DNA sequence: AGGGCCCCCCC
DNA sequence: GGGGGAAGGACCC
């Protein structure tokens, strides 16, 4: 039995912007990214704003919406890693998911605490925060005790995140990642919830569509629907065999175990970043077939700010999509090597890599289905994977 | 909007 | 029978 905690920060970007300009922590705030309010503080989430596009929307219903541009991600990424590192201090095995979510495997830490505790104060163990579904605690239930201890470590992490970094967020404590992630969102404004085993089904059936289950995105959702599957119970009771003969024995078994709140996936130690991507606009809304720029911009600070961590990349990749349907149907990249020696220097002559990156990108692009809708249709994305 | 595991060669 | 490198998927924050 594992004790996993899922940490999810409150409207992350807004938080990082509010901490920068205090005169914002009192009025409806939204962070804008090319006519798309990616997020906003709760002091505006009540005003109908739901991370929706159209900058004008909230604007009207909030003159002093004071929107801030969040295109440059530097500040967010830095705070993101400070959160992960603080968490890593509590326990080494920490997995990142986006810039503001972290899973932490607390199993060993919980045990170390229990063993350290007396055979009398064990009945004094209490919970920190909410108990999902207001379920009654049984102090003689070893799993209840361990999960309550987990709730205590979660409260400590949130407290330390606030005292040391000035950030608030929610936490969810459960026996696996799926359940921890689902329960962390029960009481969302800066609070935490722990899930005792007997309430697992209640939590899973509280969802209104199999697509709300972590591990089932836009794709599988559609495939399950066309198969007569919309509710969680529909998946739990669907014939395994047929499911297996539709998504494979791999996906079928996994997808179906999730419907029961079963997930054995391990919390992965993310450690340092395995790549340094950095997309750009003027190609999703309107572009001029730029090039010398789609290489100096995309790869701007992406260079002078890669020596900080002191690590060398060995591969470049350009991702490209197109004007499609359904949802965001558009995945078409292009990767290549990155010569060492002079290219991967360590002195002043770093500009020399500018040109080389040009020709490659400007070759892997002209080979991007240049015949049917490959131009001007939302794209632009470069990567720096493979580092050692 | 910005960021981050899973066919072909040539041996 | 056996590796390494591309180009793209696929899935998520
Ligand atoms: C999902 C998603 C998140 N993000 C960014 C915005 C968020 O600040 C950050 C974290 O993802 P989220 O957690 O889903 O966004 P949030 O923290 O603002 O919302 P909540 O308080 O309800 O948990 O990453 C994107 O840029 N694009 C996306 O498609
Ligand atoms: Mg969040």
């Amino acid at each position: 039995s594992r004790v996993i905690v899922h940490v999810d920060l409150d409207c992350f970007y807004a938080q990082v912007e509010m901490i920068s300009n205090p005169e914002l922590k009192d009025k409806p705030l939204g962070v804008q990214q090319k006519y798309l309010v990616v997020t906003c503080n709760y002091e505006a989430r009540k005003l109908g704003v739901k991370k929706l596009m159209n900058v004008r929307d909230a604007k009207e219903k909030c003159p002093q919406l004071v929107l801030v541009n969040g295109e440059d991600l530097t500040r967010y990424r830095e705070m993101s890693y400070k959160v992960t590192e603080l968490l890593e201090e509590f326990s080494p095995v920490v997995e990142r998911l986006g810039f503001d979510e972290n899973f932490v495997d607390l199993t060993e830490m919980v045990e170390k605490r229990l063993q350290q505790l007396q055979s009398d104060e064990l009945s004094a163990v209490t919970v920190s925060g909410h108990v999902y579904n207001n379920q009654s605690i049984n102090l003689l239930d070893v799993l209840h005790i361990r999960l309550l201890v987990g709730s205590q470590i979660a409260a400590e992490m949130r407290e330390a995140m606030y005292n040391q970094l000035g950030l608030t967020g929610c936490a969810g404590v459960a026996s696996n990642k799926l359940l921890a992630k689902l329960v962390s969102g029960v009481f969302k404004p800066n609070q935490q919830t722990v899930l005792l085993p007997e309430s697992c089904q209640h939590l899973i059936h509280s969802l209104n569509h199999i697509k709300e289950i972590p591990g089932i995105g836009y794709k599988t959702a559609k495939c399950l629907e066309a198969l007569g599957i919309n509710s969680v119970r529909d998946l739990q009771t669907f014939s395994p065999k047929i499911l297996e003969k539709e998504l494979g024995i791999s996906v079928a078994q996994r997808i179906q175990k999730l419907s029961f709140g079963e997930d054995n996936s391990p919390v992965i130690l993310s450690g340092p970043p395995q790549s340094f991507s950095e997309e750009d606009s003027f190609k999703k809304c309107s572009s001029e077939v730029e090039a010398k720029n789609k290489i100096e911009e995309l790869l701007a600070s992406l260079l002078n700010r890669v020596c900080q961590d002191g690590r060398k990349p060995h591969t470049v990749r350009l991702i490209i999509r197109r004007y499609s349907s359904e949802k965001h149907y558009g995945r078409e990249s292009r990767q290549c090597p990155i010569p060492s020696h002079v290219i991967q220097k360590l002195g002043t002559g770093n500009y020399d890599v500018m040109t080389p990156m040009v020709d490659i990108l400007m070759k892997l692009f002209r080979n991007m289905v240049n015949v049917k809708m490959p131009f001007h249709l939302t794209l632009l994305s470069v990567c720096f994977c493979n580092l050692k």
